[PDB]
DNA sequence: ACTCGGTCACT
DNA sequence: AGTGACCG
């Protein structure tokens, strides 16, 4: 109508780089290219976890959280890089340090979130206006969008590629008709600009990344895993209705848990198409005032969560999971492994400070013990003065210790957190 | 023995 | 301050 909203304010656009530990060992050593390759922590139990796997790979079935062994089974000539182990356990500095370079070209285009370290969020709507006036009453070129996908097209080509131009064109002709919207346009203007902001990415880092624009953080992200890897999607406000239909619930960012089974179960549906039947209230009722309301936006494509200029992670935690046989049964164990995280920790901590002018003011500690249902048997805070390894093992220590239900440590301890927070200017 | 990271909501 | 859902 002439007053409902249609959430169409914003371009957002979320990028994903694709497999992205595997790229990063792929770009170092030139043999893992263009091959079944997965990056591996951890060898002696089972051949190691795996925890990317390349699209080569996936092709044989191959996923994360599977043990290299078994994966080697489904693909018997699967390469493996290994992560680095740093104070016997996984050091990820070399994937983080990769992600910097990302997100540092990424800013040049636009504001970004950083959601992950493989995944960002952006706001073109700033971006996209100013490319309009400057391509004013300029017709949009396919040849500018050589990897785009329009959602919903063609419609009314057997290869893939061929596929991919006629819903183009469809889109682009009818753009040039005035047939669409000016939202529409904005879009189409995203989409470009994210083409660029990806090439940018692989000529300057050798990186390929996926990515989804739409007017929101959202429909953006379900947008970037349509078409993948190395390409990206344009989801528009109309192709929603038709997108929503067969899309299930489980799909939508949030929806994947316990809430959205229970919006399954509570309202016998599938689909999110299928939440528009339902009023505000209704879903309220159910779900609460805030998911509710979200739910009853969400459905109809609407969603207001602002992309957060934030370029920097919130905080800097380093954890080691101690399971089965290797459960910490000692007290002078625990303080050991309390010491090796606290010394990574220290080491990350300093390089944040020199590089980032700030400084953590509180320091997490959690623990598992064995037996604990729970992920966390305990979590307790204290202050982060000094950016000392053994001061805050020593602290650490303090904390958790009368967890000990009684030199040996009962029960032993499966999983050892560290985490430092609330960061200062400095 | 589905790691080791993370952000955000509820109370 | 503490627990926990959710993401991959």
């Amino acid at each position: 109508g002439p007053h409902m909203a249609t959430g169409q304010d914003r371009v957002v656009a979320l990028v994903d780089m694709d497999c992205f530990f595997v790229q990063v060992e792929q770009r170092q050593n030139p043999h893992l290219r263009n091959k079944p390759c997965a990056v591996v922590q951890y060898k002696s139990w089972k051949g190691g976890g795996i925890i990317a796997v390349s699209y080569e790979a996936r092709a044989f079935g191959v996923t994360r959280s599977m043990w290299a062994d078994d994966a080697k089974k489904l693909c018997p000539d699967l390469l493996l890089a290994q992560v680095r182990e740093s104070r016997g356990k996984a050091n990820l500095t070399k994937y983080r340090e990769a992600s910097v370079e990302v997100m540092e070209i990424m800013s040049r285009f636009a504001v970004i979130e950083r959601a992950s370290i493989d995944e960002a969020y952006v706001d073109l709507t700033s971006a996209v206006q100013e490319r309009l006036q400057k391509l004013q009453g300029q017709p949009i070129s396919a040849d500018l969008l050589p990897s785009t996908y329009i959602e919903g097209l063609p419609q009314g080509t057997v290869q893939k590629e061929g596929m991919r131009k006629q819903g183009l064109f469809q889109w682009l002709d009818s753009l040039q008709i005035d047939n669409l919207t000016s939202p529409d346009l904005q879009l189409t203007v995203g989409a470009v600009i994210v083409e660029e902001m990806r090439a940018a990415i692989e000529r300057e880092t050798g990186f390929q990344c996926s990515a989804g624009i739409s007017h929101n953080k959202v429909l953006a992200k379900l947008a970037c895993g349509l078409n993948k890897p190395n390409r990206q999607t344009l989801v528009s406000h109309g192709s929603v209705p038709q997108l929503f239909s067969q899309m299930p619930i489980r799909k939508i960012r949030s929806l994947g848990g316990k809430l959205g089974a229970s919006v399954i179960e509570i309202l016998g549906i599938e689909y999110m198409g299928e939440l528009t039947q339902f009023t505000e209230s209704q879903l309220q009722s159910h779900f609460g005032e805030k998911n509710g309301s979200w739910l009853y936006a969400m459905c109809r494509g609407i969603e207001h969560d602002p992309v957060k200029p934030r370029q920097l992670p919130k905080t800097i935690g380093c954890s080691k999971n101690f399971p089965g046989k290797t459960a910490l049964a000692t007290r002078e164990q625990v303080q050991w492994w309390l010491l090796q995280l606290a010394q990574e920790l220290e080491e990350r901590l300093t390089k944040d400070r020199n590089d980032n002018d700030r400084v953590a003011t509180q320091l997490v500690v959690s623990i598992r013990v064995q037996g604990d249902k729970r992920l966390s048997s305990l979590r307790r805070c204290c202050a982060l003065t000094r950016y000392d390894a053994h001061k805050m093992s020593h602290d650490a220590f303090t904390v958790i210790k009368n967890c000990n239900t009684s030199t040996e440590w009962s029960p032993p301890l499966t999983m050892l957190f560290l985490c430092a927070t609330k960061f200062s200017a400095s």
